[PDB]
């Protein structure tokens, strides 16, 4: 083989490796997809059942948290009347939104227990953008990291938010919620080659989601044109170069993660050295 066959046979070796690593995050991050799809298809039938009960939908919400531990939590929210047209009966009630708004998330607390609580910031620019995003564009959003208290203390997170929409129109959106250490437990479990290489994660922005370096989490990737621009147009990207630096013939992989419908896929890197891809070619 000449030097160009060597090198593109380790790069198919490789793209391969980076793609089913991909699949991986894509399983995992399908969990809150589905659980979003699912409970969005259930509360629409609730609902044109007639005489929704908020307790039934919200019983809903609590059983599609309890039924997947990794989801950090889920959320249902509705426009002014949508879900019963009842939001007036609401307002002088005890622990309500202050107009009645169906507006719900549940967690869990430190015993693993699910919990009910009402959200509060869900029309606030900013904060609220896992509901004002699907409202506005009206489709499928996984939101970049953002942080929200849970039990006290502040957990970075991503949304991915199914919009309830019945016959084009926009009645309220439900969400169902990764922590970012989930995430990277997730793809620092990868471990390509054995731990020989490593796998990375960046947002649709190219914020990182996952790195070695925890200090670089939900910060943007800085000084690489070819790689923002390929996440941009969420096309994989590979790449090899001897890092004059590093002393090491290196290899780069980048494949995008698919989320639903969103069209802003997320993009998982696998870095290795080319002899380390080139000795699993051998061990084949
Ligand atoms: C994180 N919030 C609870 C504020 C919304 C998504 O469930």
């Amino acid at each position: 083989q000449s030097g160009q066959q060597q090198k593109t046979t380790a790069q198919q070796l490789l793209e391969q490796t980076a793609y089913t690593s991909a699949y991986s995050v894509q399983n995992r991050l399908d969990v809150a997809l589905f659980a979003a799809r699912d409970l969005v298809q259930s509360v629409i039938s609730l609902r044109e059942a007639g005489a929704p009960d908020r307790a039934t939908a919200e019983q809903l919400l609590k059983n599609a948290l309890k039924s997947h531990p990794d989801l950090l939590s889920m959320s249902l929210a509705w426009e002014p009347n949508a879900f019963d047209g009842k939001d007036q009966q609401y307002v002088s009630q005890p622990e309500q939104d202050p107009k009645g708004r169906f507006v719900r998330y549940v967690d869990r607390d430190n015993t693993g227990k699910v919990a009910l609580h009402n959200l509060t910031d869900y029309e606030t620019p900013g904060s609220g953008d896992y509901y004002l995003l699907p409202r506005k564009l009206q489709k499928e959003v996984i939101l970049e990291p953002y942080s929200y208290p849970y039990n006290g203390v502040d957990v970075l997170l991503t949304s991915i938010a199914v919009p309830i929409m019945i016959d084009g129109k926009f009645y309220g959106s439900v969400t169902a919620d990764f922590s970012l250490d989930t995430l990277q437990q997730m793809v620092n479990g990868i471990k390509p080659y054995q731990g020989a290489g490593y796998a990375t994660m960046l947002s649709a922005s190219g914020a990182y989601i996952a790195h070695p370096d925890k200090t670089r989490i939900s910060k943007k990737l800085e000084g690489d044109p070819p790689l923002m621009d390929s996440i941009t147009a969420g096309k994989p990207y590979t790449r090899q170069r001897f890092n004059s630096f590093t002393n090491a013939e290196m290899m780069n992989a980048y494949v995008p993660v698919t989320i639903g419908n969103t069209g802003t896929p997320w993009m998982l890197g696998v870095s290795v050295p080319e002899q380390v891809v080139m000795a699993e070619s051998v061990r084949l």
